[PDB]
């Protein structure tokens, strides 16, 4: 991890970057701010190329569509809490997800959005903005405090609050038992396994395949080739994470590295070719009126 770029929010003495993702245009990073703006930076020169007022509160999350035409954003306490934005020609809101704190695109075909409202998953059509499904069963709920509903790689299944749902039938096919208070889980990009906090579960037998105590309270992200898994631990303008992330082999879940950048992390992502890792790193203290974040790009 060799840092090869670094920059802060132009003209802000308290740099307010909160989240980042690469755009479909390689040299250009998308970042959210603690005041609700979407910025586009040149990830090498640190030049601010563009700025949009998307929300009334800090952006917590953004996901561009692979084709470059759409962007999801989520916010902290503003209404709508999440939104879908067209980026062809003019930047503009297509749909708003009024009380979803988190949103994700479907994976195989990006024709759908899945949103989380506490313990409830909402699935929407991109083209209409209509809610196609509500996935919630109060008897099966685990009430995970950081629940983030997600689709599997083939879009036929949803993981919501540690419950596995068949999308076509809107049936709960399995509830994974609750073994932590916070982390709800992700699908492995291989589609054979789900990672719920420290437990790796088989998707056919629901067998426990690995116990990985190092993953406790970690938000997990794969690289685009699905060979490396990045974990950043939640800590118990307050960052969601601490000052370190860990990498694992996505195949056997062996630890590769533990990097302490010694600055609280707000977010991290990779380019689609997995050459770089962008990290939003806070300068100065937990106990500060504000944050002062920078974006650092590391060559992997
Ligand atoms: C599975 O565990 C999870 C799941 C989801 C999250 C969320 C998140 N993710 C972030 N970035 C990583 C994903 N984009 C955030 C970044 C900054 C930030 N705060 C908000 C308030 N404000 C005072 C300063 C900025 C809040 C964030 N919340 C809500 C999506 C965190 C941990």
């Amino acid at each position: 991890f060799r840092p090869i770029s670094v920059f802060r929010e132009a003209n802000e003495d308290e740099s307010g970057f909160t989240c980042c993702a690469f755009s479909a245009r390689e040299r250009f990073l998308m970042l959210g701010t603690c005041t609700g703006q979407l910025k586009l930076y040149n990830v090498f020169s640190g030049q601010e190329e563009a700025s949009y007022n998307c929300h009334n509160s800090a952006i917590t999350h953004l996901e561009p569509s692979r084709d470059g035409s759409l962007l999801l954003t989520s916010a902290t306490w503003s209404q709508p809490l999440s939104a879908l934005w067209g980026m062809k020609s003019v930047f503009d809101m297509k749909h708003s997800f009024t009380e979803d704190h988190y949103v994700e695109f479907s994976k195989h075909s990006q024709d759908r959005v899945i949103g989380t409202k506490g313990d409830i998953a909402h699935i929407y059509d991109i083209q209409t903005g209509n809610k196609l499904l509500t996935l919630f069963n109060p008897d099966l709920a685990n009430n995970y405090k950081r629940n983030c509903a997600t689709f599997n790689p083939t879009d036929d299944l949803v993981l919501n609050d540690g419950v596995l749902w068949d999308v076509r039938s809107a049936l709960a096919i399995h509830k994974f038992d609750k073994f932590n208070m916070n982390i709800s889980g992700v699908f492995h990009p291989n589609g054979l396994e789900v990672i719920i906090n420290t437990e790796i579960w088989d998707l056919r037998t629901f067998h426990l395949l690995h116990t990985v105590p190092a993953l406790d309270q970690c938000r997990v992200v794969f690289n685009h080739t699905g060979t490396v898994m990045y974990g950043a631990m939640l800590q118990a303008m307050k960052s969601p994470f601490g000052s370190s992330f860990r990498t694992f082999n996505a195949t056997d879940y062996k630890p590769i590295a533990t990097i302490d950048v010694k600055r609280n992390i707000f977010d991290l992502c990779t380019d689609t070719k997995d050459c770089y890792l962008a990290v939003i790193e806070n300068q100065g203290s937990m106990d500060a009126l504000n944050m002062d974040t920078v974006c650092r790009l590391y060559e992997v």
